[PDB]
C-alpha cells in the first residue's frame, strides 16, 4: 500500500505516536520470521522495548539487508535495528548508536575444512552480501572464489550441501544454527576473524532521534529490561564491555 517517505524528527515522530522500525527478518536469532511467519528474535524484542521505553507504537518494515540504509536514508523507517556492526565505511552514510550487542564474525566449515584464515587460500567462501564478513572474505585474497548471497541462511544451505568449503558469519548465529539444527558433527566453528560493536542506525544528521535512542538504550540496560531480554534469546549478558 506503500507510505510516506520521510527523515522524522523525535518530535515529529511523537506527535504521530508510532515508530518506523526497518529490519531484515532473515538473520535467526536476531531478526527472523519464526514458524508461524511473524517477526521476531533479540533485536525485535529489544526495538519493541525501545519504543515502548519512547512511549511508541513500533511498527515494522522488514526487507531484504542491502536495501536497509538506503531506505533509512530515503525515509522508509525512522532507525533500523539488524545487527550492522559499526565501521568507518557505513558511519559515513548513516549515524550509530551506542552498540547493543558485541560480538564477531567466525568460519564456519564441514570437520576437518579450514579453521584460520590462511587455511582459505585455494577454497570457495560463502558470505552474505554487504556485510562485514564480505568485507573480510574481500581482505583473505588468496580465497578462489567468494560466492556472495543475498541471505545469510543460504550459506549455510550452500556449507551443507558441499557447494562451499566455508561460512563466515555472526559467531551467535553460527552457534544457534548448530545446535538448532543438530550439527554438532557436521560442522566446525573456527577462528574468530574479527569483533564488533553492533548498534541501531538513524538517518544521516537525525541527531534528535540519535540522543533519544541512545537515551533509551541505557535506560534499558540500567533498568534491567535489557538483561531480561538477553537472558531470555541468550542464557547470558550479551552487552559490549
Ligand atoms: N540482518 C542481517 N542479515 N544482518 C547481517 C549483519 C552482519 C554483520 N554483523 C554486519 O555488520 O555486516
Amino acid at each position: 500500500g506503500g507510505s510516506e517517505f520521510q527523515v522524522r524528527s523525535f518530535e515529529e515522530i511523537k506527535r504521530s505516536g508510532e515508530i518506523r522500525i526497518g529490519t531484515e527478518g532473515a538473520f535467526p536469532p536476531f531478526n527472523y520470521f519464526d514458524e508461524r511467519n511473524q517477526l521476531t528474535g533479540f533485536e525485535v524484542d529489544l526495538g519493541n522495548a525501545i519504543a515502548e521505553r519512547l512511549g511508541l507504537k513500533p511498527r515494522w518494515i522488514a526487507q531484504s539487508f542491502d536495501t536497509l540504509l538506503i531506505q533509512l536514508n530515503q525515509g522508509r523507517f525512522d532507525f533500523v535495528i539488524a545487527s550492522h556492526g559499526i565501521t568507518e565505511e557505513r558511519a559515513r552514510a548513516v549515524d550509530f548508536t551506542n552498540p547493543h550487542y558485541c560480538t564477531g564474525g567466525v568460519i564456519v566449515s564441514r570437520k576437518g575444512g579450514p579453521r584460520t584464515a590462511k587455511d582459505l587460500q585455494g577454497k570457495v567462501v560463502g558470505v552474505q552480501v554487504g556485510t562485514t564478513y564480505m568485507e573480510a572474505a574481500q581482505k583473505i585474497p588468496g580465497i578462489k572464489e567468494v560466492r556472495t548471497y543475498q541471505r545469510d541462511p543460504d550459506a549455510l544451505q550452500d556449507l551443507l550441501a558441499g557447494r562451499i568449503d566455508t561460512w563466515i558469519t555472526d559467531r551467535f548465529v553460527a552457534k544457534e544454527a548448530i545446535k538448532e539444527r543438530k550439527l554438532e558433527n557436521t560442522l566446525q566453528v573456527g577462528e574468530l576473524v574479527f569483533q564488533e560493536r553492533v548498534a541501531m542506525a538513524v538517518a544521516k544528521g537525525n541527531k534528535s532521534l540519535l540522543d533519544a535512542l541512545n537515551r533509551a538504550l541505557a535506560e534499558l540496560m540500567q533498568d534491567g529490561t535489557y538483561a531480561r531480554i538477553s537472558q531470555k534469546w541468550f542464557g547470558e549478558d550479551v552487552r559490549c564491555k
